[PDB]
């Protein structure tokens, strides 16, 4: 019998990866230099500390090397629950190797991860794994809300954290707790959601090109 991928997803082209990666780093630069962020650094550095500034690019030291991606289904070669069902779908097999455009609507930062929120079209939503055997997965939010691109992680943080972070952030925006924007960056508005959580809503959605395929490690 045949190995499944470690995970399925959309893998950005060289150019799109470069473009999104640069946007993420610029965001980390501006955020770290933003007065509202520094006023709340108690959520990134603990204890009575010298009043210095944190370089977020350095903070998120575990970064994706090379090509960026948006995961759909983690399969672990077929060991993960629902892995085979997902892989056997017609739409997954039909879409394998095909090009897509992913709309990135926001960039976010928590004390654990940094990433970009992806807003899937309905065609692309067809490639999002069914939560019907684990509605814990998407936590009351529309399907595919977890869709993201990871831009960086803190040293002690597991890779899957980014998706959980995004859902947490979106969960607040659902209850209307993003509050009044606390800053206006060149690319959009900065929101302070508390607990070291920050969201930049892009004025203009970023459009990235990516191939849907499988990663085998
Ligand atoms: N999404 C997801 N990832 C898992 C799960 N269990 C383990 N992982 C980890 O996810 C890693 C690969 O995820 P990755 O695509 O890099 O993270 P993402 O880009 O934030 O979705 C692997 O190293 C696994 O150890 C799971 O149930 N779901």
């Amino acid at each position: 019998k045949d190995f499944l991928p470690l995970y399925f997803g959309w893998f950005l082209t060289k150019k799109s990866s470069e473009t999104l990666r640069k946007a993420g780093q610029v965001f980390l630069e501006e955020l770290g230099n933003h007065k509202a962020f520094k006023k709340e650094l108690r959520h990134f550095i603990s204890g009575d500390e010298p009043k210095e500034k944190l370089e977020l690019v350095s903070y998120f030291g575990k970064r994706p090397p090379g090509v960026l991606h948006c995961t759909t289904k983690f399969c672990d070669y077929g060991k993960a629950a629902g892995a085979e069902e997902y892989a056997q779908q017609e739409v997954v097999k039909r879409s394998y190797g095909k090009a897509f455009k992913l709309s990135i609507s926001a960039l976010f930062v928590t004390p654990k991860t940094a990433g970009a929120q992806v807003v899937l079209t309905d065609q692309e939503l067809q490639l999002w794994p069914s939560d019907l055997d684990k509605p814990s997965a998407s936590e009351g939010l529309p399907p595919g809300s977890r869709a993201h691109v990871t831009l960086g992680c803190a040293a002690d943080v597991q890779p899957v954290q980014t998706g959980l972070d995004l859902l947490d952030i979106l969960q607040q925006v659902k209850g209307g707790s993003q509050g009044e924007a606390v800053g206006e960056l060149p690319r959009g508005k900065l929101y302070s959601l508390g607990k070291g959580r920050w969201m930049l809503s892009l004025t203009k959605k970023m459009e990235v090109k990516a191939i849907f395929t499988g990663y085998y490690g």
